């Protein structure tokens, strides 16, 4: 894309810490960036819409090269990231709402990723061997709703150099990618992604386009007050690669596993994996999500150096300073792991009946190449058009058997998390991720 010149782009400053052991670390000046899919597109020499609701104009983009000839995305200044985005920060604490009504329109969800110090290229995170930790509050929301904290194998850059038509890079929030290999992407390769364009129905928003735009993905954090999760989602390759065909795995044509991603990805999500009492909303569960929380992620190598292959994903919790230990997988004859790994993957996968797609996409180490190469840091809150988020916090599939292992994932009922209905029950929600903190293993609490 193009940049606009009717608004000055402004990132909201946010402070993170960078540790070299318990309780010494350094401010770094680090700022949030809105991902380009919910700037304003518009001719490059005027004031008038290329998309509007969820549709492109079709005199101005009649195809993508002259869409992205005629058409520019433009800035978020200070004042709009409260008054239409529903984004601010306090200290080192971030905060995006989930619905913001605006002057004159209505915003529903939000991604953002976080920039380096010069405000110029995502800040990269070489994760392997580290210890990433932030705190959480979660507490507003519930069923349908997901606050997620993630990385991503993007571009630093988002793309420029790659791809001559973006003239945004980093700095607009170009570039996202994804191992669900997503269509609903406006911009792709520095192009408008106006080929094909279709609305989602029931979504006055969003369209999918003609390719999607695959990447490895890490999920530190994907959850709300009821039910939460990580997951690790290799692909081949791991770089950011425009799709078509079978290769994005699209839903639906039935290709979930012919593409390059592992879209289910292996998770860690405590209820699925049959411990009900480890986290809810409430005092007497052991980690409580009506309140603040810490969580600490450990990326743990073959031998224990940077140069060693990713073998496992550690977590442990804190809480009104008090350390709470993972909970474990909770089956007759299934060990009972507590971390994600090779084997703990095949063990749950074979257990559910899920295809080990992450296997197959190499592992726990292919894995490792990603967060090795480095990853972009994603801070989002949205709801689930297409399954509701019921395979987050409900049963998946809807009509299964809870008490057969792999389909009951939190106690949410299944005629939860319809767009319609949360839009309105849970207008209010805001989502909060604060503190942010990386270093070496044992250094951020």
């Amino acid at each position: 894309q193009n940049v606009g010149t009717q608004a000055a782009e402004e990132p909201l400053n946010l402070p993170i810490s960078v540790c070299t052991a318990p309780g010494n670390c350094q401010t770094e000046a680090d700022a949030v960036v809105l991902d380009s899919n919910w700037r304003w597109a518009h001719t490059t020499t005027g004031y008038t819409n290329c998309y509007t609701g969820n549709l492109w104009d079709t005199t101005l983009c009649p195809t993508p090269e002259t869409c992205t000839t005629n058409c520019a995305i433009d800035g978020v200044p200070l004042a709009d990231w409260s008054g239409t985005y529903g984004g601010s920060v306090t200290g080192n604490k971030f905060n995006l709402k989930f619905v913001t009504v605006g002057p004159y329109s209505t915003n529903i969800g939000a991604r953002t990723f976080l920039l380096d110090s010069t405000k110029t290229r995502y800040r990269m995170f070489q994760l392997l061997n580290r210890e990433f930790t932030y705190d959480v509050d979660v507490s507003s929301l519930d069923c349908g709703l997901n606050g997620a904290l993630y990385f991503v194998s993007m571009d630093a850059d988002g793309g420029a150099a790659k791809y001559p038509t973006n003239k945004g890079g980093a700095k607009y929030g170009t570039g996202y990618c994804d191992a669900q290999c997503p269509h609903d992407v406006k911009w792709i390769n520095g192009l408008a992604n106006s080929k094909d364009w279709t609305p989602i129905p029931g979504d006055a928003n969003s369209g999918k386009g003609y390719y999607g735009n695959c990447c490895a993905e890490l999920d530190i954090w994907e959850a709300n007050k009821q039910s939460q999760a990580f997951t690790t989602h290799p692909c081949t390759p791991n770089d950011q690669t425009r799709c078509e065909g079978v290769v994005c795995g699209d839903n639906d044509s039935g290709d979930r596993y012919n593409g390059m991603c592992d879209k289910d990805g292996c998770d860690f999500a405590s209820y699925r994996m049959n411990d009900h009492t480890f986290y809810g909303p409430g005092s007497t569960f052991k980690l409580d999500s009506t309140k603040p929380f810490t969580v600490v992620s450990q990326f743990i190598t073959t031998d224990g150096t940077d140069n060693g292959d990713f073998k496992e994903f550690r977590r442990f919790y804190v809480q009104n300073g008090v350390r709470i230990e993972n909970s474990k997988v909770n089956f007759p004859g299934i060990t009972a792991y507590d971390s994600i790994t090779d084997e703990m993957c095949a063990a749950t996968k074979g257990l559910f009946g899920d295809l080990d797609d992450h296997k197959n996409k190499g592992g726990m180490k292919q894995m490792g190449e990603a967060m090795r190469k480095g990853m972009a840091l994603v801070m989002s809150i949205w709801d689930d058009h297409d399954v509701n988020m019921l395979w987050l916090d409900s049963n998946y599939p809807p009509t299964g058997n809870p008490s057969t292992p792999g389909v009951a994932r939190g106690p949410c009922p299944t005629t939860s998390g319809v767009p319609s209905e949360v839009e309105v029950t849970q207008a209010n929600a805001v989502v909060s991720f604060g503190n942010i903190k990386f270093g070496p293993i044992g250094s951020t609490v």
